[PDB]
């Protein structure tokens, strides 16, 4: 059965699984003999996280130029974040089409300490990387895959024979490293359409039965906003760059579906990287580089989710946001979803901090965190198509770079 | 550059045999004439710093050897080597619990405490799964071994795949990677070896101060649990492990000459795991076997195969329903059975855990830890002679590990019969 | 230019803390110095474990155990130097004798075994560098000596290994001399924010204690170092000029831990000393050899027993040089550990620490200057390091003579 076409059939048997489980009472089945699968589908994938995105950056930054590694970056950045401040822009207006939460009907009543910034950037800058990657913490080790790999070419091009065969030794012990990772990631998405089918039917169980109100309407709208995002933005920069976005979806789709039951990023960077290679043709050069960043700071979906809810919230206690509100909301959506953690739920951790920023607090008790709590009651089924359009905008920005820089292999890409 | 230097001369094997023997004799005399707090402070540490030692050793010599031998073999045999190695445990676990109630109900262990009582899918599913690492740096930092005896399986066949490729590019990274553990777990079982030159001194001061502290204590009624104990250990060995050793032809006296080492470390230490690089260095050199096997077996072993462990539960469950006047049926010794194999299973390698568990094993036949109860006093008789009890029980739960590696390799042709003829 | 920041960081740190502009200073120029910080941390691991073992091989060990034999002799010898200079620097300047306070009038064993690590992975995680010591001797003699194999096949195995080691050593000081180029800010920064938070501090008999400490500090190296390196026949105006950088990365990071990639790149480059040697008496002696701290215990002991009425007797100041040794011995090299220990040459004198005491004052006296006498400590701390690890490499003929000619 096509291993492209069946991870989509255990998508949607679970789903189907999952409501109607979760429609008639079930769901405590589900949790307790379904979702283990789901759970060792999660780490499998999680284990080769650290492995592959620091070998793959040491390899893939020797194996370029610092100055291409410098414009890729500037180039990606700038991708990164006008891709974000689209989604809140497009979140705005599908709020508003589906006029979400204007029937909550709660009265409130007429109503800072900004994180720092500066602590954010210097911890990207690791001080012990056995600690970071023990951690688990991908930013630092990004940071210090590309010092290295960066410093072992430069060693590579010494007089010294005796310099030379240490780095270039050093070198092939993150090549095979990076190599075996890539292998067992095919491996594992043997299972994907198991894991798939038990995550995808825990989660319709548990919150199935909760889109059934002013809440299915916040569904509707997010769902289709984030929708959007990828037939106007990405298919329109897809196609703008000559990519057939057809073709390009046809090939994320391995990362998108565990992208979406995982509702983890940084969970699913493995399989978003395997794909970035095999069936997208990027080098290591490129997606080893853009893919683990845009799994942190490139959350389209988060950034979308957040410019939605937010409204549903303004709207559900009768302080509807202003227009020069909204304009907020695009800068700080946009923030908030760069420091959005690539972990099942940071985003509606994260949407407090824009809230905060646009004056409705979250007082306990008060009629703000009542629809708050709204809202997260139907997060898993808003967080996997959140993470879904997170990892999306990983890969198309990560093949619209390539494109640029010569990178892509375009062999990949004939219907023959 | 000191001013004095002699040791280091004789049979690290037999001079190993020497502290054994002797430190028991020296922490007794310190026990029955009130210097036990001299041993902790003057002597202990010297025991320590040789656990130590091999602690340091056991992740790196786990890892390398573990991902050199699952590269080393080909999947279809190691899923056969599991499969061997995986029914030798749990029928040895079943039969070292049905050896501990016969030997426990023979010395009829806590029969006359005298105590009165009044006669009155959930939890192992996260456990499987929490064998697969989620970070294996992590796991590796946290020392947590089934996680990486898991990655490293999983990653030499990756690394035997890629040395078989049409790529000179890829073929020689692979292999380039697979130099590096190969030379990592030769340097760790360089250094085993050279740590063992201390083993004697450790060995002495383990048991001298363990004697000293404890030896006072095994006078009473506990001394029966330690005879019904040994008894029951010596019996396993004996017995199970001599017969189920001659059945597949490996002579059981040869056995035990080679395993002392490990023997005597992992009774001192008290530590499965602690007792790990001793247990496969004496694998290789001494036994005979490839890293196909007992990387695998070993590490696993160590962990979910304690035949000491599920002795000292049967008999000390029995030693505890005798002391409270409801003794056990045979229809509970059958649930014994049952929940002490799963319950040494889950024992975890380190001194002690085994009473921990134990207490899993008195839960499953009906014996609460309430605080206050007669109970909860009789499971802390036996958690005042733990260590006499621990040192005997982590010896056959190491001779067992070795016991089903040389076994399981037999059948495999794995095993080095140059060792063997004299 | 490390040397300029270091000077104009310090001069316009002591503005800014004049017009009350220190919080603009931490607030908008710590920062630097935190990047160049966290910079120099993320090598200290790497570098020390590789270098140590690719070192560690590349010697044998009876010249490892000679060497550790004879920089061990070094380091309590030098550091036992420092109090008595403390003592009689602390007693000309009659620290703290204005501060007239009344007063009443009437586990070290597992420290050593904790050398041993019991998981290395853990170790490095953690950053505990001598247990990675002990680990990377014990790995690196153990890989000359398969490379020392009959065999073809561990011979390559081995060799393979060590050069991991090797490459991973030759980038880890590819990039301390990169991030050296932003050094000199870094350097700027951090003088700057510490002159501007305790620049107003140095006015009492606090201001004699920073003029005592320092005074001692320098005699440890134009005395004791200068005398002890020109034995050995090293110019001492040529090593200073080598030492700097590992110098002035310690004065403004005030972790002697926190200077070790410059430390020993300094070592390598600079001195030319053979990883033989460097790569086992620098990480060692950043965290046991501490002249610097042992100075300021000695001079700070007697700022409290003089504040308080009840100078130590001659019997007890030599008590503090051998409780001072100890202490700084047991001071982490990280910015404040010593003042941390000064609490253990103070009881060990009979200056306890019971709050609301009037010891209890002048110990948080000195706390509220102990970045500016930090500073001036951590440089003594490495600068003590380097000059020992270039006199005992000498010793060993392991120095190259070539670096030290014009
Ligand atoms: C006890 C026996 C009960 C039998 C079933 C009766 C339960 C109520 C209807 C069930 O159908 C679901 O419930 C919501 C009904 O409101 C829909 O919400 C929503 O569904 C879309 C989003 O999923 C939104 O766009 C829609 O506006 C909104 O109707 C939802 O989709 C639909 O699947
Ligand atoms: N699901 C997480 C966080 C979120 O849901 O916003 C991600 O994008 O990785
Ligand atoms: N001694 C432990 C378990 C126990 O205490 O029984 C071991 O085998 O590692
Ligand atoms: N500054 C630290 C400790 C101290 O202040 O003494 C060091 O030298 O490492
Ligand atoms: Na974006
Ligand atoms: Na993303
Ligand atoms: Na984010
Ligand atoms: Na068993
Ligand atoms: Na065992
Ligand atoms: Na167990
Ligand atoms: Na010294
Ligand atoms: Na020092
Ligand atoms: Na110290």
């Amino acid at each position: 059965y096509p291993v492209l076409w069946k991870i989509l059939w255990g998508l949607v048997l679970g789903a189907v699984f999952g409501l109607i489980a979760g429609h008639f009472g079930y769901a405590g089945a589900v949790k307790t003999y379904i979702k283990p699968f789901g759970d060792l589908f999660v780490r499998l994938l999680k284990m080769l996280v650290m492995p592959i995105v620091l070998a793959s950056l040491v390899v893939g930054a020797a194996s370029i130029s610092p100055a291409r590694l410098g414009r890729v970056g500037v180039k990606i950045v700038v991708y990164y974040l006008a891709t974000s401040a689209m989604a809140v822009f497009f979140g705005l207006i599908v709020g508003r089409l589906f006029n979400v939460g204007a029937n909550v009907n709660l009265g409130s009543g007429t109503g800072a300490q900004p994180p720092s910034l500066v602590q954010t950037l210097l911890n990207i800058v690791p001080t012990n990387p056995f600690a970071s990657l023990a951690k688990g913490e991908v930013l630092p080790v990004i940071f210090f895959a590309i010092i290295l790999g960066i410093a072992i070419t430069y060693l590579m091009n010494r007089n010294e024979e005796r310099v030379r065969k240490s780095a270039e030794t050093l070198l092939r012990v993150f090549d095979g490293l990076a190599e075996a990772m890539y292998l067992i990631v095919g491996g594992v998405m043997q299972y994907a359409p198991i894991g798939v089918f038990a995550l995808i039917a825990y989660v319709m169980a548990e919150q199935g039965v909760r889109v059934v109100g002013p809440l299915a309407k916040v569904v509707g709208a997010v769902y289709t906003g984030l929708f959007l995002q990828i037939v106007i933005t990405y298919f329109i920069l897809l196609k703008v760059f000559g990519i057939d976005p057809i073709k390009f979806i046809r090939k994320a789709k391995d990362a998108m579906i565990t992208a979406f039951v995982t509702r983890s990023s940084s969970g699913t960077l493995p399989v978003t990287m395997r794909v970035a290679e095999e069936e997208m043709g990027v080098d290591k050069g490129i997606f080893s580089f853009t893919l683990p960043l845009g799994a942190t700071i490139n959350m389209d979906g988060t950034a979308l989710y957040q410019g939605v809810t937010v409204l549903f919230v303004a709207n559900a206690i009768g302080h509807p946001l202003t227009l020069g509100q909204q304009l907020v909301v695009v800068l700080t959506a946009v923030l908030a979803s760069i420091g959005t953690a690539g972990v099942p739920g940071a985003g509606a951790i994260m949407l407090a901090m824009v809230l905060q920023s646009v004056g409705l607090d979250l007082t306990p008790g008060s009629p703000v965190a009542l629809a708050y709590a709204m809202i997260l009651g139907i997060d898993a089924i808003l967080d996997m198509g959140r993470t879904m359009v997170n990892v999306t905008g990983d890969l198309a920005g990560t093949v619209i770079v390539a494109k640029t820089e010569k990178e892509l292999d375009e062999s990949k890409w004939i219907s023959h």
